[PDB]
Parts: structure tokens; C-alpha cells; sequence
């Protein structure tokens, strides 16, 4: 049972900027997800602090990239809070609605898109580098749930069937043809010594072979 949403006006608009705009900073992807996810992983963290059984459905606090070639994708897991199925509708935890209005002011008034992160919609710069990106998540207080989107303004929700999680979410991209260098062992070294050297999680670089 797949349930198709329409993206809010306003977020298909953010969308279409990231996939239309010329911006060759595309990096800035990765940096952005994975100040995602260690955000995810304080809020778990923090309701830890007071109960300690939040951890019941895992104790280690990370994140790991997995590269695929084969499947040409990229997956960032975190074991984070989490999101519920209203979370992943109501545009995956985030205020998004507001955050893209005052991004997309701040472009006209001067910003370029690297600055995206700070409007809280650093999600969406996945669609730099993906065709397609799959959310699988899983929270303390639901199911695991797979939202999915290729743009064109409209998103899917449904039961995930796939491997549990135990908690936490993973997202895959789906990378387009010619951003295949993201895939490279080299290359995401460079890119998370650049811009994730203070994330306090272990992220792990997983090798292919
Ligand atoms: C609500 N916060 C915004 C960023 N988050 C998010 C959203 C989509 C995919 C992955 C993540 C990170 O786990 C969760 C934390």
C-alpha cells in the first residue's frame, strides 16, 4: 500500500531551484546530511539523558556512508531519534515552508545555495547530486516507513518491508549519471575532512569490494 503526496507549493519551488540552478559547489550535499543526522542523534542523545530505555532499540550513536556502485548509491545512516510517519509528511521534521521562504529571499539578497543549511532545509541539496531519494526510517514511537521522491512534485509514503533498523534513518541517493565521483573512496575522505571535521559521531566510511 503506497500512499503519493503532493508537495506544499513552496517546497516543489525549492526543489526546482536545487535541480535547475547552474552551481558547480555541489559537495555541499553530503555536509548538509550529515549535520542532519548528527542532529538527529543529539535529540536521541538528550532524551537519553532522563530515560535511559530510548536506547533499548540501540545504544551506538553513528553515522556510516556506504557507497555502492553497482547500485550507483550513496546512503547515509545515522541511528538518530527518528522520524514518525507525520514527520516524514510535514516534509521530514522540518520547518520547511518557512525555511525555503527565507532561503529563497536570501538568494535574491545575495546568498548562493551552500548557505542552505542555515533556513533549515538542508535536505532537499540531496536533489544536487540524486535522481531519486529514498528516506527509510525508523522512531521509537512508530513503524519503519520509506518516503521516497524523484521531484516532479510529489512524494510517496509507505510500510517498509526491508531490513529493520532497530532506530534511526538511512537516506539513499540515487545518484545522477555524471555525479558518479561521489561514489570514490577519495573523494568522500576529501569532502568530510572539508566540512564535517567537528561532528561529534563517528562517522565510517565503508569500502566496496
Ligand atoms: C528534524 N531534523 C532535520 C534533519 N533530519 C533528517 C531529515 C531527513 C532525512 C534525514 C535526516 C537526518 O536523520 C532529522 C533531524
Amino acid at each position: 500500500e503506497v500512499e503519493t503526496f503532493a508537495f506544499q507549493a513552496e517546497i516543489a519551488q525549492l526543489m526546482s531551484l536545487i535541480i535547475n540552478t547552474f552551481y558547480s559547489n555541489k559537495e555541499i550535499f553530503l555536509r548538509e546530511l550529515i549535520s542532519n543526522s548528527s542532529d538527529a542523534l543529539d535529540k536521541i542523545r538528550y532524551e537519553s539523558l532522563t530515560d535511559p530505555s530510548k536506547l533499548d532499540s540501540g545504544k551506538e550513536l553513528h553515522i556510516n556512508l556506504i557507497p555502492n556502485k553497482q547500485d550507483r548509491t550513496l546512503t547515509i545512516v545515522d541511528t538518530g531519534i527518528g522520524m514518525t510517519k507525520a514527520d516524514l509528511i510535514n516534509n521530514l521534521g522540518t520547518i520547511a515552508k518557512s525555511g525555503t521562504k527565507a532561503f529563497m529571499e536570501a538568494l535574491q539578497a545575495g546568498a548562493d545555495i551552500s548557505m542552505i543549511g542555515q533556513f533549515g532545509v538542508g535536505f532537499y541539496s540531496a536533489y544536487l547530486v540524486a535522481e531519486k531519494v529514498t528516506v527509510i526510517t525508523k522512531h521509537n514511537d512508530d513503524e519503519q516507513y520509506a518516503w521516497e521522491s524523484s521531484a516532479g512534485g510529489s512524494f510517496t509514503v509507505r510500510t517498509d518491508t526491508g531490513e529493520p533498523m532497530g532506530r534511526g534513518t538511512k537516506v539513499i541517493l540515487h545518484l545522477k549519471e555524471d555525479q558518479t565521483e561521489y561514489l570514490e573512496e577519495r573523494r568522500i575522505k576529501e569532502i568530510v575532512k572539508k566540512h564535517s571535521q567537528f561532528i561529534g559521531y563517528p562517522i565510517t566510511l565503508f569500502v566496496e569490494k
